[PDB]
């Protein structure tokens, strides 16, 4: 666990120094009370001039023992209409697979940009829910109307 711990650390010291406005990347605390850097509760703002616009998107990331060799586990929470987005909340992105483009140099705020990117510009080519990804092919102005929705229903 000294690796990981090590890292996050990092992390939130670099995150407090300097982060993008509007997101939140703040750890947790265990029953006693102490931090629990494994398990941080962030969230995303949507993009102003997107269909996101005005949405404040909360997101967990969970880290496992052997973190930086693996990603974290990054979960909306609440889930989250989009494409690549499980019902479950997990977020799918090739940057979150450790078999896939996962880079132990890869940062939380790398991850949080990477997440904000991908929920204004969809990857068709990996769908995760059946709903969003079929109304992102077949009626994009529905598509974009149901985005507007979710975005005031998370308004801060
Ligand atoms: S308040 C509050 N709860 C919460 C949970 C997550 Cl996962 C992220 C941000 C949050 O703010």
């Amino acid at each position: 666990s000294g690796i990981a711990l090590s890292r996050l650390a990092q992390e939130r010291k670099a995150w407090r120094k300097d982060h993008p406005f509007g997101f939140v990347a703040v750890p947790t605390k265990n029953p006693d009370g102490t931090m629990n850097l494994m398990n941080w509760e962030c969230a995303i703002p949507g993009a102003a001039g997107t269909p996101w616009a005005g949405g404040l998107f909360k997101l967990r990331m969970l880290f496992k023992d052997d973190y930086p060799s693996s990603p974290p586990k990054c979960k909306f929470e609440p889930p989250l209409f989009h494409p690549n987005v499980y019902p479950s909340g997990t977020v799918c992105l090739s940057i979150l697979e450790e078999d896939k483009d996962w880079r132990p140099a890869i940062t939380i705020k790398q991850i949080l940009l990477g997440i904000q990117e991908l929920l204004n510009e969809p990857n068709i080519q990996d769908p995760a829910q059946a709903e969003a990804y079929t109304i992102y092919c077949q009626n994009r102005v529905e598509y974009e109307k149901r985005v507007r929705a979710q975005a005031k229903k998370f308004a801060p």
